[PDB]
């Protein structure tokens, strides 16, 4: 069971004896009446788009889905290349399913590919990752820093070129050192 | 020092006052063995086949990279400036590409060079600039920045604010 006051980008439920991923969304509390959760939806099995807006108390059940760790390889433009480590078959995935959940994934990590009957609509990397600080203006409040990804992240200004931070997949955000 | 033996792609050396980057190879043993290349020519763009016995042994390439200043584009040149002499420096927009697209008025940028030719500019990989012009489910709207760069930002950015921008993705980062 999940709420609509609690949905992220990407997570899955069964509604209308459908499986949905939500897209984007905005939870709007106003200052008059009842607050409401305005979404944008793929429809995982006919890979249609809809719009639904939902009470944030609403539930509904999270749906069934297969997480096989994959090695992802790769980007190549729009393109992601996956490895299966028991078959060693290699499965290209668009920028649509991807989106910036591999932003601080390097190449050759194990990340999780999501599916639903058989059909593959996105992935889980881990929820933090430990990258090298690439480029960064010196320092000793915030700074914009490169990371060995070629990522931009907002970093204090007490970590420079040459640290280790760790990272939050989900939010993109700085957590610590080392 | 890199051996011919040891190339492969992206590799980048010094042969006959070039500098080439390797784009394709093929190691061959037969008589003698050989290495074919594709080779990029990085000043003149022009690309090129070249053989080479696998003991050759050339410079590895190193870029010379300047900070200059920019100054202004007037038309079809673009002019920079040395910090220290004052020295200028016009520029086509050949040389140019879309390396400036982020880049304001005297602003500090490098300058790429080897043996005297100018090939391109870097700009720095972040910059501050002021939004110049500018939903059901989404949070971001179009502006416009003073260079003229397109931009999505958050819905409470306002015509007047200065943005972050990561130059390489051109996307928002923070107001400020």
């Amino acid at each position: 069971m999940i709420s609509a006051g609690d949905f992220k980008n990407g997570v899955t439920f069964e509604l209308d004896g459908q499986i949905f991923q939500v897209i984007e969304f905005q939870h709007v509390k106003p200052g008059k009446g009842a607050a409401f959760v305005r979404t944008k939806l793929k429809n995982i099995v006919t890979g249609a788009t809809i719009e639904k807006t939902f009470n944030p108390t609403d539930k509904m059940p999270k749906a069934h889905i297969e997480r096989k760790d994959m090695q992802y390889l790769y980007n190549d433009g729009d393109l992601y290349y996956f490895m299966d480590t028991e078959t060693f078959e290699q499965l290209p995935l668009g920028k649509d399913k991807i989106g910036d959940a591999l932003k601080f994934v390097k190449e050759n990590e194990i990340v999780k590919v999501l599916s639903h009957k058989g059909n593959v609509f996105g992935i889980e990397p881990p929820n933090f990752v430990e990258l090298e600080v690439t480029d960064t203006e010196p320092g000793f409040a915030t700074k914009p820093a490169i990371v060995e990804t070629g990522a931009s992240i907002k970093v204090p200004l007490f970590v420079n070129k040459g640290d280790i931070i760790r990272i939050d997949t989900r939010t993109g955000e700085y957590m610590e050192r080392v």
